[PDB]
RNA sequence: UUC
RNA sequence: UUC
């Protein structure tokens, strides 16, 4: 079907709308640019390789390049792999880019460059030099960048990539880049704001440096600036998980009261970790457009109770005041200034790490008439006492976040305490949807009762994950939560003694009781798995990692359940050969379409398991079970089966004729098994098959009988990588078909490889030439 | 060094005292008895193989056999592997055993046999036929067993191996085996006690059957019986995790009040799961040597407050009344009859599953003057309230077990609820420190010193698996002046204060593993230097805490010998460029054992080895994804004797091991990616005694890399599951492996050629390379 | 691969 | 393999 096989080890894409020819050679263990890159290539990506040099020959034919991404071919040693350290910095020979008349974007980050590469074409609009060893900027090295708009110079001098001197920038080095819009000088050991900067700037990143003071005229001309980030100058170093040097005498970053006067267009001001003790209202006199203000990791605990500057911020959308607590102080309560009531546009307020014992309703009164408020984040505050009914006055909010507290009767796990949360990787560049969410996860709730939720009938999602709840629920504990659609009860100690647990949550659609194994681990204890009968709109049930090996009831029942996750239990014990009592455990989940019973130690499946499945089962995972054998003909009982996941098991064979085992199967996942050959007529007449994963097995040969064209050409994807292909003359059909098929097969360039014979070991089958088999 | 390579795929051992030649072929994937078994073989084990038959040829030369263990060569289908189902039962041809004149133990369990094999030698003293399909015993099939002493016939008819009929035993079938001492008919669908049994019986196992009634004389003549087990006849089926049929009409096993009168020697009586509602005192009138009584899993809740029968048991050592609760009843308290006070000899009392809300000191008063009591087990009772000070009156006890309760302000995990806890396999803790209070798996969310009032005698406290989410400051355990062992694992310890635990001045072992909760949230203070104050601490476990940050940069202890730090994030703590924690363990000056496996250490920054404490002997870096290793930095570890690098991604060994460590005895490199050894790898590494290179990708090993003067000192050399290429280049290695004195495991099964073509799959021990010497 |  |  193909006349010319693609042997280039890069992915090639065509989006002819934008007439882009996209060549992506990311992470291909290349030591030179591969031959035969399309002449029409516009976007060429070579990041994460070991190409030691660039020369005029590098891009000789590729005159239409608009973007070269040549990052991370010589990463600085602390930043890069310690098993493949770059021995010598990337060599860029003269004239390598001057011929590239249409080049708009050049990324050379992570190559141990010592200077700004010269000879760049005047079409260039974006240059990226992060994670190099360039720490002196001279105006003469920037003359070539007359038309530049975006300049990334950061991460060239910091603790992971030291230069052992202060960063140097010549006076007015950037002034004559009259088109410059984005300047990033982060993580660079800079000591002063470089001046004078071009007045076209819209974004200026100076964070994680050694700037001790702002001059009153440092930002005088920047009347188009929208984003300014000065964070991490005079850092707050307490509990920093990176080497951190504070400004002497506990001093803050010193910012004159009029330093921001020119910045009428400013939308984002980031002053995180500047050891600030006050926020002068005068800072904001001429900024009436500010939408985002980050004041986290300062020393503003007192200021939060005063906060006159908030009166100047009526258009503010997002305010972050997290981690401003005074060292060694555990306050009694949270003192929020009345000034917070003037934040009329506020959507998001975060005050983690204020550290106080008791939250009381009146303490939130400055927020009552903030009509656009959507997120209130009070996590990581060691709160011990909180009457949850106070949120009856916050039904308009989307998320109330009290996660990680000590209450008892979406941001990443590392966020406020990382060095540079915006840093680029070498490779690239949740229940809120249900409605109002109260996040009580990771607290100390050991016992719950209905009155705890009084006046909270509006809640749609309650997150109780990771509390200490070791209690037999009987249907009385959540009675006010008449509207709840999603309950996360994971990581507790639920005792399913009563089949009436949760039945007061009459609108519940999703229940997560995963990782409640405690009471399932002790022998002889009653467990009622049939508690689902009473939940009349329950769509999804998660009970993963409960170690369930016994059940008092023999059947689960539901007229609504569509999805059951039952991973990490002991169905091998429940289904011990000779014990027929639980072979219909799921049969009466009449609407069940998706069943995950992976990781259940099922080394075999007893007869009756498939007959006992509910009638509309479509998607079954038996992954990671150590399955050693499988009666494929039993799939005939699953008349609606469309996806079968058997990955990560110990199967050695496929059925003689897949089509004779299931008339419905679309998606078959067999990756990571022990299969060494396919049956002679494996896929014969499997007209419904659309997706087949045979990767990471031990297959040596595949003949055409096993893989008929009329089936192969309906496949959306066929995965064959990481097998044991034997590239002898017996393999001529397979090698030819793989080279010439239009079926999608990933990793042809990297992991569809001959293991023999001797000559061809390690060779890609796509590059294989077998003419000697045709003499 | 050997002149004749051992090619037999069995382990051969000599005990020349008892002049036993022990040949063990367990689980060697044999389809025939191998040729060349020593003619002097006395013990031959063939269990877990696929030998389809036995014939006179089988043991024809092996005239000196005293024991044949030929179990599980055709396991019943439900009991065996479903990936290798035996297609047809073991065939035993006539005359196969009659020549074995010295044969005394024959194990034929697990072979789907249909009858008792005949032609057995008159020497036989033990015959084992478990897990077969023999469910009718006729006296004529047993005449051959005149001298037999031990007869195992169980597991021939039960739910995992059904026969679909009642078991049949002919009248007096066993009577004329006048030497029979042990009879096991368990798990067999038996309906009546077989009579008459020979009076030589010392042990009789009738449990898990369908016996509804004992007759008055079922045990009339058995005055030599020491163990009787009738458990599981009329079972209590509530929450049974196996198919369980109770006797009809809620009946118990019906035992006449005089049924045990003849049993003057009886020491062990097991009546577990017999649905008993009463225990008649008259049962025990003529047995007062009884030492062990199991009454668990009956309906004896009422009886426990009465229990007049206890007055007849003054020699009882061990009593079990667990799981006697009435269905759907949550009692307020435990009513123990005064009769318990007469159990003068009692060492072990177990009453799990009584199910009551509150334990009060008065309820235990009948036990106050039992001077030999050692174990009180009240686990799995759903107790909510218990003043722990009440155990001030039980300081003589070894273990007080309140585990798995709901308290708030060694037996296996499956024991009382398994079908047959004594069943055979085909193939085959802090009590030591003193008084132990086991509070594990309760609901304790907060602790205070007064909780431990009057418990200063405690040597080991187990708080594992409670709900303790608390910053300890050194005040919480003040009364426990003698505690040597604290298990605080699986809680939510908050190490805010470096004074945590410092009141436990005698503490030698601290387990704070699986307390990750407060370590998983960013920005929180943690004081890892809390070890300073514990001046006799020898062992500290802080596994699986996800530790990735620390406010203190050094831990110090002047006593700690063992630190377990597995399952943390030293990769984050030692992030390249951050030098602050590279001495975290340096000031544990007496540290000898350090486990930092499972720490995501894909590399070790320079300075980690310099930062190790000076006396480190045993270091685990296993399961780290380590991709590179500067072997020369081991020079800093001047006392290193064990280095565990298993389950990593290393590709090379050092060029000269001897230049890396002058002391290293034990190098574990299993489960890595090593594809060849360096040219002079072990040259002059005279101190090495143990090298595990198994599960790597090694193709060839030459004598340059493996000098004989080093290899022959090894206590063990592990090489299995590699990538061996058996060409003429391999002549030295193959010859050395065949003739070596050094122990190499799995030679018979997994030291194998992968090529070339001819030899693929062939064991190197059997390899013949004469064509290389033509 | 007798639990 | 810039976090
Ligand atoms: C940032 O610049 C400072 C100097 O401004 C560097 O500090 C010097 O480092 C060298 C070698 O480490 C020392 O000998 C000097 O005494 C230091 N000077 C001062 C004033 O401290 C620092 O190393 C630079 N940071 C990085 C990450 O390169
Ligand atoms: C080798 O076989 C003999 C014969 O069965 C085993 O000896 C028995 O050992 C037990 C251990 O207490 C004694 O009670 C029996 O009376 C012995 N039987 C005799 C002496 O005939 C011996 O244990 C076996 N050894 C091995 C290693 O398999
Ligand atoms: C134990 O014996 C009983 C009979 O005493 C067996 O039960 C019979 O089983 C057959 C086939 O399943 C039925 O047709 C009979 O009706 C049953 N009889 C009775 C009285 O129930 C039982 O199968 C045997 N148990 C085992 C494990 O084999
Ligand atoms: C964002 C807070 C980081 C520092 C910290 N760490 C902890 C911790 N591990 N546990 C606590 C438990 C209760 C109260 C405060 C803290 C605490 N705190 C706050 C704290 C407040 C007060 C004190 C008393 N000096 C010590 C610590
Ligand atoms: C060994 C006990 C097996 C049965 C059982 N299972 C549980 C369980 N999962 N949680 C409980 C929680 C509190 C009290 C009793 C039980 C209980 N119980 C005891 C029990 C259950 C039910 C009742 C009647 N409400 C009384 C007592
Ligand atoms: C291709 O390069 C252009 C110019 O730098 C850029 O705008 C576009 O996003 C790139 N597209 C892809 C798919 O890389
Ligand atoms: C809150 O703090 C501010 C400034 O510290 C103070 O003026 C005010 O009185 C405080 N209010 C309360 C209720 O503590
Ligand atoms: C919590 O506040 C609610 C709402 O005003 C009130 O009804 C209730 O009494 C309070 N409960 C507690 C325990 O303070
Ligand atoms: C509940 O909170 C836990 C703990 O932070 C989190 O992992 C989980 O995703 C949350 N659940 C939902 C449904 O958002
Ligand atoms: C459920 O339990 C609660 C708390 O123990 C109790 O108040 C209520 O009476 C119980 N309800 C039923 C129907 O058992
Ligand atoms: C669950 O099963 C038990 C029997 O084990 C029964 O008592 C109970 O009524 C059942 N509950 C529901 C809701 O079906
Ligand atoms: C099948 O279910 C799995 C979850 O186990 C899901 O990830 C996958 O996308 C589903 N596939 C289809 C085709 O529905
Ligand atoms: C399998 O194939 C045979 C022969 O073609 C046919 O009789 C049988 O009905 C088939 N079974 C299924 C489920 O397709
Ligand atoms: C403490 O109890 C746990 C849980 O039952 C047990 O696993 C652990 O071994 C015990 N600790 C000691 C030191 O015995
Ligand atoms: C430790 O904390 C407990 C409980 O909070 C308190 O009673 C005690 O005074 C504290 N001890 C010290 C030495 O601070
Ligand atoms: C542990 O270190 C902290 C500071 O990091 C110090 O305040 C504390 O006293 C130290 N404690 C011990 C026992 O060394």
């Amino acid at each position: 079907a193909r006349w010319f096989p693609k042997t280039l080890p890069c992915d090639v894409t065509l989006d002819v709308s934008k007439n882009h020819v996209i060549v992506d050679c990311t992470d291909k263990h290349l030591t030179e640019i591969p031959g035969g890159i399309p002449t029409n290539t516009t976007n060429l990506t070579l990041t994460i390789n070991h190409i030691p040099d660039i020369s005029p020959a590098s891009f000789h034919r590729l005159v239409h390049l608009v973007e070269i991404d040549f990052r991370c071919n010589c990463v600085p040693i602390r930043l890069g792999s310690k098993s493949n350290m770059c021995p010598r910095r990337l060599q860029i020979k003269p004239r390598s880019f001057s011929g590239l008349t249409y080049l708009k974007s050049l990324y050379l980050d992570g190559n141990q460059l010592l200077e700004i590469p010269q000879g760049l074409p005047p079409s260039l609009q974006l240059l990226s030099l992060e994670a190099n060893n360039i720490f002196s900027i001279r105006k003469e090295q920037l003359t070539e960048l007359a038309n530049i708009e975006i300049l990334y110079l950061g991460q060239n001098c910091y603790y992971r990539n030291p230069c052992y001197v202060s960063y140097s920038i010549e006076k007015d080095a950037f002034l004559n880049l009259t088109k410059l819009k984005v300047l990033s000088l982060k993580d660079n050991n800079v000591t002063t704001v470089p001046t004078v900067l071009p007045s076209t700037l819209t974004e200026l990143y100076l964070y994680n440096n050694m700037i001790a003071e702002i001059q009153e005229d440092d930002f005088n001309n920047l009347n188009q600036l929208q984003i300014l980030d000065l964070s991490g100058n005079c850092p707050r170093c307490y509990n920093a998980p990176f080497p951190c040097t504070p400004c002497k005498n506990n001093s803050p970053l010193q910012i004159p009261v009029n330093a921001f006067d020119a910045l009428t267009e400013l939308k984002v001001l980031r002053l995180h970790s500047n050891s600030l003790q006050h926020v002068p209202p005068r800072w904001f006199k001429n900024i009436n457009n500010l939408q985002e203000l980050d004041l986290s990791q300062n020393f503003l605990a007192k200021e939060i109770g005063d906060a006159k500057f908030l009166h100047f911020l009526p258009n503010l959308i997002q305010l972050d005041l997290s981690f401003n607590f005074e060292l060694q102080v555990y306050r009694a309560s949270m003192n929020l200034s009345q000034a917070f009531s003037s934040l009329k546009s506020l959507k998001i307020l975060r005050i983690r790490g204020y550290v106080f014992k008791e939250l009381k309703s009146f303490q939130l009164s400055p927020l009552h008439n903030l009509q656009n408020l959507e997120v209130l984040d009070l996590g990581t505050n060691f709160i011990k006492i909180a009457n949850l009914s106070m949120f009856k006055q916050f039904k308009r909010l989307k998320v109330i976040d009290l996660s990680v507290n000590k209450i008892s009767p979406v941001l990443e796990q590392l966020y406020y305490f990382r060095y540079d949360k915006y840093a680029r990787s070498c490779r690239f560049k949740s229940c809120y949807k249900y409605g109002q969410t109260l996040d009580l996860s990771k607290n100390s709730i050991f016992f719950i009762k209905s009155s705890d939720f009084q006046h909270l009938s509006f809640l749609k999602c309650l997150n109780l994950s990771g509390n200490l709840i070791s209690q037999t629920l009987n249907g009385s504990e959540f009675q006010p939560l008449a509207e709840l659609r999603y309950l996360d009860f994971s990581n507790n100690r639920l005792d399913l003694l009563h089949s009436t647990a949760f039945e007061e949550l009459r609108k519940l659609e999703v229940l997560d009781i995963s990782s409640n194994s405690h009471y399932f681990q002790s022998e002889g204890i009653t467990h009622m798995l049939n508690f689902t009968k009473n939940l009349k709109v329950l769509q999804k049930l998660m009970m993963n990692d409960n170690d369930i090996s016994s059940s008092t009831s023999r059947t689960m029942e539901s007229e609504s359940l569509r999805t059951l996750e039952f991973r990490g239990n002991h169905l091998d014990v429940l289904w011990r050969d000779g014990d027929n009592r639980y072979l219909q455990l799921f049969k009466n989940l009449l609407k069940l379409e998706e069943l995950d019973i992976s990781k259940n130690s099922l080394s075999f499946l007893p007869s009756g398991v498939f007959d006992g499945m509910p009638p509309n089962l479509k998607n079954l995972s038996l992954a990671k079970n150590g399955l050693k054998s499988f009666i494929w003909e039993k799939l005939r009982y699953l008349k609606n089966l469309e996806t079968l996941d058997l990955s990560h098991n110990q199967l050695t064979t496929v059925p003689e004729r897949l089509s004779n085992c299931s008339r419905s199967l679309k998606n078959l996942i067999l990756k990571n098994n022990q299969i060494r050959s396919l049956t002679k007529y494996f896929l014969q007449d499997a007209f419904q098959l659309r997706y087949l994963d045979l990767s990471s097995n031990k297959i040596q040969m595949i003949q055409k009988t096993s893989f008929p064209e009329n089936v192969l050409n309906n496949l959306k994807m066929l995965l064959l990588h990481h097998n044991r292909f034997l590239c002898t003359c017996d393999a001529v059909w397979f090698v030819w078909w793989v080279q010439h098929t239009e079926v999608t097969i990933p990793y042809l360039a990297t992991d569809v490889t001959c293991v023999g014979p001797g000559a061809h070991k390690g060779q890609s089958v796509i590059s294989l030439d077998l003419y000697t088999c045709e003499l």
